[PDB]
């Protein structure tokens, strides 16, 4: 689905959310039905080509569940790429707890289970995320919850190419990541420590170790010694929610349990999780 067309003939552009080094992303309304969408812009450089282009689209198209943001569409003009995909008006959960303070621990209860979703799926296809932290994870109007995307290998051109030369910010990256030259090689099991980590963030604004340079944390992590890191404070959470980061972030790969193992630990299968936990998150950022 690319257009080689303005995609201001479908769209019209609402509000400029945010900008890095991929390009820009908006909220846009499509111009029959009235839904709003997101439209991520990204600049094609004259190296680019369309042949690789539409398989990379493709694989956006084709790799589709729930708890992922939906694709909807591309337009190449002008020398840039624009996706359409399914609108998440709240933002990302590092723009809600930045706000609201720290989330309840049925909310992160909630959240985990719904990205351990999105997680199950993608491990069924044999995709590893690598990228898992609060920043990634968008929450819609209604409270559900969607990964940005599919992660490090959903990157396009010269931002997938940036993404493997530096392995960029290690707060939530699981040991074996961060030690991937050094040691043995990493599974799809590293995506379960990430969200052990972001957890963690919910629950405390960061995550462990944020206060530390990066370069010493992912030299911490290269050593036999490193620990698992816990949650600071002991008395404000369940015995299932300490467990729930105690079986998350162990340190062996071999026995880090997997994305649907996960989903049937006390946390994220107790009845009442449900996206008005969210809307409740909302409407005290809303009404404070
Ligand atoms: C982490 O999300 C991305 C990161 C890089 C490139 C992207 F296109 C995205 C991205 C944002 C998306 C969607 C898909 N992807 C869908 N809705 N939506 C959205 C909607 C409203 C507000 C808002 N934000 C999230 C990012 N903060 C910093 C500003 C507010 N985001």
């Amino acid at each position: 689905d690319i257009f080689n067309r303005d995609p201001r003939d479908h769209y019209d552009l609402l509000q400029r959310l945010g900008g890095g080094t991929y390009g820009e992303v908006f909220k846009a309304r499509d111009k029959v039905s009235g839904d709003l969408v997101a439209l991520k812009m990204v600049k094609m450089e004259p190296d680019d080509d369309v042949s690789t282009l539409q398989k990379e689209i493709l694989i956006l198209k084709t790799c589709r569940h729930a708890n992922i943001v939906a694709y909807h569409g591309s337009y190449l003009w002008l020398q840039k790429l624009w996706i359409c995909m399914e609108f998440c008006g709240a933002g990302s959960l590092q723009d809600i707890y930045q706000v609201t303070g720290s989330l309840s621990e049925l909310q992160i209860s909630y959240v985990c289970r719904e990205v351990l979703q999105g997680l199950a799926y993608l491990h069924s296809q044999k995709k590893i995320h690598r990228d898992i932290k609060g920043a990634n994870i968008l929450i819609n109007d209604a409270g559900e919850v969607r990964l940005a995307d599919f992660g490090i290998s959903a990157q396009i051109g010269a931002t997938l190419a940036r993404r493997l030369a530096f392995i960029g910010t290690p707060y939530w990256m699981a040991p074996e990541v961060a030690a991937v030259a050094l040691k043995g090689c990493y599974n799809e099991l590293c995506d379960i420590w990430s969200l052990g980590i972001t957890a963690i963030e919910l629950a405390e604004l960061q995550p462990p170790l944020f206060d530390v340079h990066p370069l010493r944390v992912l030299f911490l992590m290269t050593k036999s010694g490193y620990q698992p890191p816990r949650l600071k404070e002991k008395g404000k959470w369940s015995a299932a929610f300490h467990n729930f980061i105690k079986v998350t972030l162990t340190k062996s790969p071999k026995k880090r349990p997997s994305a649907t193992k996960m989903l049937s630990h006390q946390l994220v299968s107790q009845p009442g999780l449900n996206r008005g936990l969210i809307l409740d998150l909302l409407d005290k950022l809303k009404n404070p």
